[PDB]
């Protein structure tokens, strides 16, 4: 159709569970990442024919790729730069996951039409949102804030700054469109070559030497996201990747609990950005991958602009805004919903925490106030107390998932103040 998704509308961020990830043939990425992604994930290549399946089936089996993990689409297109050009990921009508076609910003008619075959084939919905767009210049934190490069406006020069903002209000519900100009001084502005959301509390900010033309913006830019309050309310929380020499460090993929980096040398150098990653984002499998030698990693293409991440249409979806930092009481009561977008009864909703520090993690069951809302209020808490948490839900589809996505290794983290 050409109407917006029934609201509300939540866009889905990359760090969100996902079910597969895409890549097209002929291919713009190493055998040996393909290999490493289809280890744990599902990997979906566009291919052209049945023809060009089977050879990529042969190749696939001649590298030892997992082929239980290997699926397939057919469709013509222009290039191998899924991130640019597929579709992107929304949740709309309370429980259901579309896609969002935009104007490529491209003279590529085929990677243009692309979404059209990737929603059949996912057997989602897909809605029409007439913007000039690029997927590399697009990030969200999954709760309604979108960070892209100037050209968002600049590209869309016929339409006021407000009707933009609308455009993504209305088809991804995007209510804080945060539109920047570009500080890396090149030509394709793209806010993933400078910049990267690793949690709805987290902001990869790339660095240069002192002595770099474009140092100063990036370190203003470091600096407007630490002065701002992030979705969960605490400022973000900023990592620095530096590039001694344009390697691409901020072009990475998160998929599901690994996370995929691109490096290019010095060694030592690519250590230190991959260090970032993992101080950044613990229990995280942080992997470095080198690229390909007939189509090499670039400063302005790199490995998040050859994948795209694709949502779970039955995702078991966790909203939750946590209790941080030192809390007044004397209640401390988290309240989360959970909605199972495949349909399916939703059973346990827990709360796993730990009192200062010790032991193993225990659960306890939310209570269930209304239809897909739960509550839990932790008690006998004395003053000065240090509460970890974070919440676990499952559904008789078999989907079991936890907010923070990663669980255990990252919990939100609380002081009991009793004023
Ligand atoms: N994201 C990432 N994008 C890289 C795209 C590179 C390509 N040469 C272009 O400018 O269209
Ligand atoms: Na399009």
């Amino acid at each position: 159709s050409m109407n917006p998704p029934a609201g509300p509308v939540r866009a889905i961020a990359e760090y969100e569970r996902s079910a597969a990830v895409l890549v097209r043939y002929p291919f713009g990425i190493p055998m040996e990442l393909i290999k490493e992604l289809a280890k744990n994930d599902k990997v979906i290549t566009i291919v052209a024919s049945e023809s060009q399946k089977n050879t990529v089936i042969t190749q696939y089996t001649q590298s030892g790729v997992n082929l239980s993990n290997c699926d397939f689409i057919i469709a013509k297109t222009d290039s191998y730069w899924t991130r640019d050009y597929t579709g992107w990921f929304a949740m709309y009508d309370t429980n259901k996951v579309g896609l969002v076609d935009f104007i490529y910003n491209r003279p590529r008619p085929n990677d243009d039409e692309f979404p059209k075959y990737e929603a059949q084939y996912l057997g989602i919905e897909m809605f029409g949102m007439k913007l000039k767009q690029t997927g590399g210049n697009y990030m969200t934190d999954g709760y309604g804030s979108a960070v892209q490069s100037h050209i968002a406006y600049t590209e869309n020069s016929s339409l006021s700054q407000a009707q933009v903002n609308q455009k993504m209000k209305d088809y991804l519900g995007i209510t804080h469109h945060d539109v920047v100009q570009d500080p890396n001084g090149e030509y394709i502005n793209h806010v993933d070559c400078w910049g990267k959301y690793l949690a709805p509390n987290k902001i990869l900010i790339r660095k240069v030497p002192d002595n770099h033309p474009q140092h100063q913006a990036l370190e203003d830019m470091a600096a407007y996201f630490a002065a701002q309050t992030c979705a969960w309310g605490t400022k973000y929380e900023v990592y620095r990747a530096l590039a001694t020499n344009e390697q691409p460090y901020t072009n990475s993929l998160i998929l599901n609990n690994r996370v995929f980096v691109p490096v290019n040398g010095p060694a030592s150098v690519d250590n230190d950005a991959l260090n970032v990653y993992k101080t950044a984002m613990p229990g995280y499998e942080i992997i470095g991958v080198k690229g390909a030698s007939g189509t090499p990693w670039l400063g302005t293409d790199a490995l998040h602009c050859r994948t795209h991440e694709v949502a779970d249409k039955g995702y078991l979806y966790i909203k939750h805004y946590p209790i941080l930092g030192e809390q007044a009481g004397p209640d401390y009561k988290i309240e989360a919903d959970v909605v199972s977008c495949a349909n399916a009864t939703i059973s346990p909703v827990q709360c796993y925490y730990r009192i200062n520090g010790s032991g193993s993690f225990k659960a306890a069951d939310m209570t269930m106030e209304s239809t897909g809302h739960y509550t839990y209020s932790f008690t006998g808490l004395n003053k000065n107390d240090k509460v970890e948490y974070y919440i676990s839900a499952a559904d008789n589809s078999g989907r079991k998932e936890t907010y923070p996505f990663i669980g255990e290794p990252d919990p939100f983290k609380f002081t009991c103040m009793n004023e």
